[PDB]
């Protein structure tokens, strides 16, 4: 159906990006809004309300770019914002290499049921948070996985 | 000030910071503002966005090297319709020898449309416009925002 074809379309363009940004180690968070609204920091960052392409998403995190620093939020299918705030987790049980682009990334995940990708600046490694947990070095059938999961 | 004439204020300051900012950087850069005749044919031949205008959008786009870079960005109103849009070249004997497609693109949709062209060049950092097919170059900052600002 239309809207399933859609969806399609958006999974594989974030995980074009996702991929593109990996194997560069861009850094990049990216989260995904669900049912919690998360209007409030949306807010915080520069609208777009764009349509969504893997073209775009790498556009947005190149290092040294005024759209680079923070979050980018998807809601319904389409780019809201870019250069978001996202809350710092607290959480004492994420891996102590980790900085703050992950820990913003558990932070939001604590307080909405939202899913965000991340990609490493410092190995390109992609993990996911969702629930105040993070799940690290995914595969990109896992990643994958779990976007149609979601 | 209505809100449509709020909205084209704030769509011109965009632009002009951020062709600004790409001016001094010497960031290659291909902006068509649509005016009363439709680019639709052109504008499909982009990554569609139907983003709002930022001045950080705008330089995310053009920065060398990546997917949205070459070809043009189209704008509809107050909105960035598509990037890397193919634009006709022209083939004006006016277009000073030393251009490149950049420019020759800018000019040949100003041949076949009443859009407003800007370019800014990754050789010299200078500010041009194409219009009504005639190419203005090293246009100040000032004299761009002028232009903007008439063309409404
Ligand atoms: C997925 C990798 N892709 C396809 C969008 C990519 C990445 C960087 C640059 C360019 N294309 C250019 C610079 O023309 C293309
Ligand atoms: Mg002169």
């Amino acid at each position: 159906t239309p809207v399933e074809e859609a969806q399609q379309k958006t999974i594989e363009a974030i995980t074009k990006a996702i991929n593109y940004m990996a194997k560069r180690r861009i850094g990049a968070l990216l989260t995904i809004e669900r049912d919690t609204g998360m209007g409030d920091y949306i807010e915080t960052g520069i609208p777009l309300n764009a349509k969504v392409s893997s073209e775009l998403l790498i556009n947005i995190f190149i290092p040294n770019t005024p759209l680079h620093d923070g979050a980018v939020i998807m809601k319904n299918n389409e780019i809201a914002a870019a250069a978001c705030y996202l809350p710092l987790s607290e959480s004492p049980f994420i891996s102590k290499e980790l900085g703050t682009r992950h820990r913003a990334a558990v932070g939001i995940s604590e307080v909405t049921d939202s899913l965000t990708i991340i990609v490493s600046e410092e190995t390109g490694g992609v993990s996911v948070a969702k629930n105040g947990d993070l799940h690290r070095e995914l595969t990109e059938e896992a990643l994958k996985e779990m976007l149609e999961a979601e």
